[PDB]
C-alpha cells in the first residue's frame, strides 16, 4: 500500500486540501502553509515544527485531527512545517493452518499467542499444509499439547506427512520463546 | 448455557455413548465404564482415575480425543471414573464504545489492551455512548492519546456528556493497570 | 506500595515553594489552603484531577511521576488549572500463582502473573515444589516441562502439601493458565 | 550460553554413564550412548527423534529434568531415542533501552516489547540523556501518560538528548508504534 496523509488549510477538514503520498520537506510549497486539520488514512507520520524535519516533532496515527492543536502535546509547539512517513519495525510470529493440502481450504491464522485448543477458536477441519512465517512453533494431535508433538518452523508443508502427521490432526499449538544460548 | 462432554466406549467416538452436563462421581452409570474416547463440546473439564474426583487428574479442553491414552502423557494411569465441569476464573476487562446514544448503532469492542487509534481497528464513527464492563480505560478524542481525557471507569455512560464529553468524539483508548496503593474496607 | 494514595501540589513550577499533601479526595484544592497548581508531584496514584470543582469539567489523569508545568496536564492556559483531585480506584485484576519450596508455604518461592511458564529451569527455579498458593486464576501444574507428566488443577485456595494437589513428588517443571471456559453458570 | 548443552544418560533419574552434546547428533549409538535412560537439558531447547539422522517421532526437550522415557513418549521402545539436534528458535523481540547519563552511562532501563506510561512506577526515576534502540519503534514522552514534547525513537544509538530532539533529557513515558498501512 501507499502512505496517505492529507492536510486542510483550515479547521474541521475544510477550504484547501493537499495529499502527501511522501516525505514533504516544506509545507508552503503545497498550498497550506499553517495546517488546520489533518485527516490521516494511512501512516503513521512524524511531523515536525520546522521545515527539513526538524525542532520538536509529533506522531501522526490513522484517525482524523480536526483541529490545529489535536496532534500537538505541547502547547508552545509551532505550526506545522514538514512531514514524513514512519517506516515501522514490528516484528511478530505467524503460523497459518490449512484444511487442504498445498494451502488450500479453510485455514487459521496465528499470532505470537498459543492456542491449547483449536476447536475453542472456531476451527474443527483438519490440519492438511501449514506455512510458518516466522517463530518456532510446535503442534500437538489434542487439545492441551496432547499427543504427537510437530515442531513446525520457518517453512512450507505441502502435506501433513511433510511435518510429521500420519492423519492430518491438529487441535493445539504453542511457541518456543526462550532459547539459553547463542 | 451448560457443560457439553461425550464420552465414548471405544475409540474414535464409536459404541455406545453418554453425554454428561453436570459432575458425574461415578462413570459406572453411565455404561462407559472404561471410556475409549471422549468429545468435548463445552468445558473445560476434569478428570480422574478414581471415582469421587480422587486419584490422577486430567484436563480436558474443548476438541476430540478418539483415544483412551489421548488425555494423558502418563502410561500409569488407569480408565476414567469420575468427571465434572471446572469453574475458570479468568477475568477479562471489557470496554464497549457505541456509536449512538443509549448503546446503538455501530459499536466497538476492547478487551484488555490498548488502541492508540480506533480508525485502525476498523471503527471511524462516532462514540455518543459508552459501556464499561470492567477495568479502568481513559478515552481520548484524538489518535495517539491526544486530546480531551475521559476517564471512563465501571458502569454505563447513556450520553457523550455523561463521560465528560460535549463532543462525541473518541479516538483512542488506553487501559489504566497499574496502582500503588490498595483501597482496604468495603465501601 | 503504600496503604493511602499519596500526592503533593506544589504552588510554583518544578516542585518549589509551598507544598500540600493530598492523601485522599478533595473536592475543592482552594479552600483548603491550596494558592496556586504550579507543579504536580504523584508518588502513589493514580490520580484524576478536575477544571472546576465538584469533579467537574476537563479532566486529567496524573500516574506515578513528575508533573512540573500546566502544560505537563493542560494546554489551556487558566489561572484555575487544577480545582479538585481524587484517588482513581483502578480495576486491574491479575492471576496470581506461588509455588513454594517446603511445605506449609515456605523455602524457596517463584510467583507467576497471568502467563505460562514451560520451563521452571529456564525460571531459575530447579527446586522441588511442595506447596502452592493459588490467589487467583486457574492453572494446571506438570511434572515436567513442555506441559507434560502428570497434570495438577490447581484453583484458588492453600495447598500445604504435594498430596493436597494429588502429587505423589514434590516435582513440577510447568504450569499453564486456563484463559477459556465455553459454559457460564 | 554460547553452545547448546545436552546431557544423556544411560539409566533412569540421570544415572549411569553421561554422554554430552552440544550440537546435532545424527546417532546416539556411535558417540558411545548404549540407551537413553534419562535425559537431562542444561542449554536448550533441543529436539529429539525416535530414529537416526533426525527422523520420525519428535520430542521437544526444554530446559529441565527428564527422567524417565515415560516423559518425553508414551510407546515404550528398545531404544527410546536415537538423534538429537538443538532447535534455532526464533523468537524476536523489540529492545529500548535509556541511560541516565550520556554516551550511554549511568543507571539505565531496558523495556521490552510493551508500554510504559509510567518509568517512576517502573523503577526509574532518573533522567534520560542517551537512549539504545536495538529493535521496534518507539515514541517517548516528556511526562507520564504519553504527555509533552515527543521523541521518535527509532533503529540507532541516540548518544545525546539533543540526538532525539530533547533540549531537556527528560522521559517519563514510552509506547511503542506496533501498527502501519503500508508497505
Amino acid at each position: 500500500l501507499n502512505p496517505k496523509i492529507i492536510i486542510f488549510e483550515q479547521e474541521n477538514f475544510q477550504g484547501h486540501s493537499h495529499e502527501l503520498n511522501g516525505p514533504c520537506p516544506n509545507l508552503k510549497e503545497t498550498g497550506v502553509e499553517k495546517a488546520g486539520s489533518v485527516l490521516v488514512q494511512a501512516g503513521p507520520w512524524v511531523g515536525y515544527e520546522q521545515a527539513n524535519c526538524k525542532g520538536e516533532q509529533f506522531v501522526f496515527e490513522k484517525g482524523e485531527y480536526p483541529r490545529w492543536d489535536s496532534w500537538t502535546s505541547s502547547r508552545r509547539t509551532d505550526s506545522l512545517s514538514s512531514l514524513r512517513p514512519i517506516k515501522v519495525d514490528s516484528q511478530e510470529h505467524k503460523i497459518i493452518l490449512y484444511e487442504n493440502p498445498n494451502f488450500t481450504g479453510k485455514k487459521m491464522e496465528i499470532i505470537d499467542d498459543d492456542v491449547p485448543s483449536f476447536h475453542a477458536h472456531g476451527y474443527q477441519e483438519k490440519v492438511s499444509s501449514v506455512r510458518v512465517q516466522s517463530g518456532t512453533w510446535v503442534g500437538y494431535q489434542y487439545p492441551g499439547y496432547r499427543g504427537l508433538q510437530y515442531l513446525l518452523e520457518k517453512g512450507d508443508y505441502k502435506d501433513s506427512s511433510d511435518f510429521g502427521a500420519p492423519h492430518p490432526q491438529v487441535q493445539s499449538v504453542r511457541r518456543i520463546r526462550d532459547m539459553q544460548w547463542h
